[PDB]
């Protein structure tokens, strides 16, 4: 019953991409029982140097709806409330790469996801730094597998960001999660997470930001 | 100022696919100024014979946010409140096809979209009738062009529905819209509509249904 109700969420990211330093603070709430996520992110350091869509996977998979018969495969919720470290190496096809480390744990009533991001090799003529990506999102299947030795899971999927000239920027994701505590955690059978995401703005919001709504449901078992 | 506020929406579809007759009633509201759409659809004839995702494009493009400098390209809103007839021939790659005719007009305070759908050639072993499609949606760019002679627009795009085995069902859309009134309507320059859609369920909803949230913004000018 840690996630049985609507849980408040706080996201804090400090990043660095080709020297361009910035920060993003996010607020929202998620309903696990429904896999619904509702968040708002403001770029507290001015104008975001990178497209908002490229930070979507970075800025809380524990809010996924795991159907009843899969509750024994929910590593995310089983690491709570102590948490898990989420690391990723995301490769933007024919452009730079992001390296992010984040710890997502409960801090009282709020589920907090603190992250650090470093991105490099981004061409200044590229989609990413060129800001040639459209403000929208597709739906992908996120693949999970247990990592026995490390006592976590290995996750992996490819994101397809849309470019304004009907092209598609691919972004390969290499993700790993380990619990932060020493208590046993649920190591799951192979399965994926079907996730849908939608980006919108906010009229009454003056600062640079992104509104993100997202639905996630576990499957493959 | 017909669409300046939140407008209520009513969708009514009666369909026939390979003989399987059914009806879908939908309710919701849209905010044009924001391009946000929020609708809920119930299958009033029992269990929907076709996957809910295949009816998404069928079940009100006048709720798109047309940035200020494009208000002269908004055919949809310029046909109001009298309306427009929206016809489509959608071809499901390697499977059947849908033929839908719908009139969408204002009926008092509510924007009503009444539709008739006939689908044929759907293989019983196919994705569609086989219900092998996942309950989710991608984002596509809907292409508009004026149709001088007919006094409307020709619209066209391809939808990529996801299949549970990481495949992609393509669905070619051939759409045409003509005003219902004889007053002059705005014929637009070529441009597209960037649309994002997300499907979800509803806990307190017992009947067969689909919850659809959708963001649309005009571009290409």
């Amino acid at each position: 019953e840690l996630f049985t109700g609507v849980v408040p969420i706080l996201v804090e990211l400090d990043g660095d991409v080709n020297g361009h330093k910035f920060s993003v603070s996010g607020e929202g709430e998620g309903d696990a029982t429904y896999g619904k996520l509702t968040l708002k992110f403001i770029c507290t350091t001015g104008k975001l140097p990178v497209p908002w869509p490229t930070l979507v996977t970075t800025l809380v998979q524990c809010f996924s709806r795991y159907p009843d018969h899969m509750k024994r495969h929910d590593f995310f919720k089983s690491a709570m409330p102590e948490g898990y470290v989420q690391e990723r190496t995301i490769f933007f096809k024919d452009d730079g790469n992001y390296k992010t480390r984040a710890e997502v744990k409960f801090e009282g009533d709020t589920l907090v996801n603190r992250i650090e991001l470093k991105g490099i090799d981004f061409k200044e003529d590229g989609n990413i730094l060129g800001h040639k990506l459209e403000y929208n999102y597709n739906s992908h299947n996120v693949y999970i597998m247990a990592d026995k030795q490390k006592n976590g899971i290995k996750v992996n999927f490819k994101i397809r960001h849309n470019i304004e000239d009907g092209s598609v920027q691919l972004a390969d994701h290499y993700q790993q999660n380990t619990p932060i505590g020493d208590g046993p955690v649920l190591l799951p059978d192979n399965h994926y997470l079907s996730t849908q995401s939608a980006l919108s703005k906010d009229p009454n919001e003056k600062r640079d930001h992104m509104v993100l709504l997202e639905f996630v449901t576990a499957a493959g078992i």
